[PDB]
């Protein structure tokens, strides 16, 4: 933050959002190619595979980020991750040209796609973690309140990138043609790379025994606060789709003139609108009223808000069943915005304070490793939630509600929501206990 | 515990259970007299008034116990409380003889009954608190593990006294006559007084500025751990009758050949059977496995078990509604024993560890005052739960379920149980946070 800290922050947000846009675009492209050409298994997949692949990328995040911050530094880490992303996008014409497929699976299609997906996930996770490290370093050199404001703006920028990614890739790859849909990801990657390189003067670079052993004493005390986050992220990730399912069971209103995937972007626009209001209002009052939420009580309050959101969701579910018992209806579809706002509040109070706390136990030897493992927490939670949903769907029944739009089945939505509330409350109690042990 | 510590403990348990028996008997007698003779308001009461009067006695407990332990000592405190109880039982023949009523409300019935009830509550609360103080002193002079064992046995003895009280007063006052029903309470009071006086050699008596101010520093830090217990006791006390209501909505089975009040005694026999098993099994394993629940994590685990019991109750409620939706039935009435056992586990892990912790912050200047205020917590919780039930019954509807046996009304049992689970989870989170602050 020498003189253009606003410019540096804007460049970081732009490159992050463009990287996310390219990530979603190339993932959708390769998934469509795999489902299309031969790929004997065909993946048996048409939608939602993007979520599980993002979870796998977060799963690969810890080791890749650790390698980046140990044997590559911090600037070379993002440079090489973006170069590997260029390699993936230059492999993309092989997906485009039929000669590429003929040369790939005409000999020893599947293995090359596996290698490309692995490299793509590694590069995306590494660049995300190291961009977070760069931004945190710059704004910690700027100021602590500035650090919190930048973290909120960074999460908001990630959400904005996800929204723009979804809309732009859908429009380009479904409206005009395919070659433009191939040049758009490489184009945004190239312009983000040029933005990054143009911002290298204002960016501050950093250089890459008993101290390593002492770091294990920090790891063994900071891990329990983060492993207990796995159940919370699990609950939140299945809620992310259960809210969409609940809205699908309701009668959508017709006001002011893909629908099933639109609620996923609604959950993102909710955060897109809360973070500005939060940044401009809550922080000044949270500083003048002296609540003293020193990066851990904020997280506990976020998970308490998540529990309250589950409470509101269960109340709405029981209200829906009560109307059916009265003797199909919107069932107060306009009463889902309060619970969506509550879950967005929980998300913003658990992610940004989570990053801030992960940088409280930062010490600069493996600062990116802790970010990689924190994102691995969310990845593990999403993957385990998806596995639980699959287990309760086909043989379970609890998650088989979408079939027959939840008319006659063993849906047990009330039971699922109540058990989810119990799990969230147990997670909150564990988090409070572990936080109490942490300060000791 | 010189040589007959078993005898001293048995005498304390016997006098406590007999005092509770006389308490219930005389309360029922005076309530019946008030409802019967004229008492223009008539109380508008036939049953459940005993619970609210016990709550009022606990409400009077703090000030009376503080007076007892400040201006009377500890042995004179129980002596004078039992003497006041003798005064109440000697006022009882005025209730019996019509000449007593004619002399009471033939001039300036109501005021004398009010004074008698006030004195009875004061004496009962004072003797309960000071008996607890005596037992704790003796067994703390014996041993800490012995102190926990004695606390468990003391709660078990209170439950046994309640059961024997209910059965004996019902049988005597409904089967044979009234004069025997009048001599039974005075008889058990007299024999308990003689047991107490006969045990005075083995009993160890104790004698009755800046230190008082320093006690306020202890009070301001031990109160928050106990005020947060008010919501928990509130939830548990309305659960104590909501479980009975739920069992009433079920089809009772006919196996091995007042019914609505029998579940109240079932909730007591559940504790009557858990405390022996708990004492004989859990404590040795809790000491060999080294869980280290130093009188506070035990309380947190008790309230977590209470939350789990609410979870099981909600699961059962949703199961009951699901069968109705399937298209009255027992609805797994035998599946209420697990939730009753879980609520008994919560009660035993929240009361006995609660007493043990209240004696951890004992320092011997107002040791009985903290016991009086701890019982005042339960009294306030019971009274507030009863007020909430009344508010949700007549105009609310949530507690109006008993009318028409919950067939067609605004019962909202699912909503009530889910909101109760939310309140219990919030109470648990507050208790964990306050406990974390307590050790600091």
């Amino acid at each position: 933050p020498r003189r253009w800290r606003r410019a540096a922050g804007a460049a970081v947000l732009l490159v992050e959002m463009l990287e996310r846009a390219a990530f979603f675009g190339v993932t959708a492209n390769l998934v469509l190619y795999l489902n299309s050409t031969n790929f004997n298994w065909t993946g048996e997949q048409a939608t939602r595979a993007a979520l599980v692949f993002l979870g796998a990328s977060y799963l690969l995040a810890p080791v890749g980020g650790w390698l980046a911050d140990v044997y590559l530094g911090r600037y070379r880490a993002v440079a090489l991750s973006l170069l590997l992303y260029l390699a993936a996008s230059g492999l993309l014409p092989a997906t485009a040209f039929p000669d590429g497929r003929s040369s790939f699976c005409g000999e020893m299609c599947a293995p090359v796609l596996y290698a490309g997906l692995l490299l793509l996930g590694l590069a995306a996770s590494s660049v995300r973690s190291n961009l977070t490290s760069f931004g945190a370093d710059q704004v910690m050199d700027l100021g602590r309140d500035a650090t919190r404001r930048f973290f909120n703006w960074f999460y908001w920028s990630i959400n904005l990138g996800a929204v723009l990614s979804l809309l732009v890739v859908a429009f380009i790859q479904q409206n005009i043609s395919f070659l433009l849909g191939y040049s758009i990801p490489v184009g945004c990657v190239g312009l983000a790379f040029f933005i990054f390189l143009f911002a290298t003067p204002v960016f501050i670079t950093k250089p890459p025994p008993q101290e390593d052993i002492a770091n294990f004493q920090v790891l063994v005390k900071i891990l329990p606060v983060m492993v207990t986050l796995v159940p919370y992220w699990m609950v939140y990730f299945q809620m992310q789709s259960t809210y969409v399912l609940q809205g699908l069971h309701l009668h959508i209103p017709n006001i002011f003139p893909i629908p099933e995937a639109w609620l996923l972007l609604a959950n993102v626009v909710v955060v897109l609108i809360l973070v500005p209001l939060k940044d401009r209002l809550i922080d000044p009052l949270l500083l003048r009223c002296k609540l003293l939420p020193s990066a851990l009580q904020k997280m506990a309050l976020g998970m308490f808000f998540g529990f309250t959101s589950v409470i509101v969701a269960g109340v709405l579910e029981m209200e829906r069943l009560h109307y059916i018992h009265h003797n199909a209806a919107p069932l107060s579809i306009w009463w889902q915005i309060p619970q969506y706002l509550l879950i967005g509040i929980s998300e913003i109070f658990a992610s940004i304070p989570g990053l801030e706390f992960a940088y409280s136990e930062a010490p600069r030897s493996m600062q990116g490793a802790i970010m990689g493992i924190f994102f691995c927490l969310s990845g593990v939670g999403s993957l385990l939630g998806s596995s639980l949903v699959a287990l309760l769907s086909l043989p379970g029944g609890w998650l088989h509600c979408p079939k027959d739009f939840g008319n006659i089945n063993n849906c047990r939505m009330d039971l699922y929501f109540f058990l989810l509330a119990g799990i969230q409350a147990v997670t909150a109690l564990l988090f409070v206990w572990i936080a109490g042990r942490y300060e000791r």
